[PDB]
């Protein structure tokens, strides 16, 4: 994810809002009103798809890493080069100043997305242009705006 400091107390508000039974996590059944809630706006299918898929994943109940991860992915929607900075210092394992596969795996294995290292691999070189198997804060904010 890569939500500011406004942002995530702001679906992490909307998202208490809803757990009554002081669970800390939000049935995956009000997913769909608390997308109302916010200024999001999913559509039918997609409120379909992650729900039915909580629904057989998460029991009956969401996380707030399961909502945040979703908003996160929805929030792609804005390729401001402000977030792919944050993302960057985030990215980068090192403070180096560069990413590598290794630092790509396990950066992608904390958010939630599972890959290996051959697809990523393959996503590095399609931001690396210069070719040298590294990452530089432009690389990297071209292929996190297409995530
Ligand atoms: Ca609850
Ligand atoms: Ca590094
Ligand atoms: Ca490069």
């Amino acid at each position: 994810s890569e939500l500011t400091e406004e942002q995530i107390a702001e679906f992490k508000d909307a998202f208490v809002q809803f757990d009554k039974e002081g669970t800390g996590k939000i049935a995956t059944r009000e997913l769909g009103t608390l997308m109302r809630t916010l200024g999001q706006n999913p559509t039918e299918a997609e409120l379909q798809d992650l729900i039915a898929e909580a629904e057989n994943n998460n029991n009956g109940q969401l996380n707030f890493t399961e909502f945040c991860g979703i908003m996160a992915k929805q929030m792609r929607e804005t390729d401001t080069e402000e977030e792919m900075r944050e993302a960057f210092k985030i990215f980068d394992r090192d403070g180096d100043g560069f990413i590598s596969p290794a630092e790509l795996r396990f950066v992608m294995i904390n958010l939630g997305e599972k890959v290996t290292d051959e697809e990523i691999d393959e996503m590095i070189r399609e931001a690396d242009f210069d070719g040298d198997g590294m990452i530089n804060y432009e690389e990297f904010v071209w292929m996190i705006s297409q995530k």
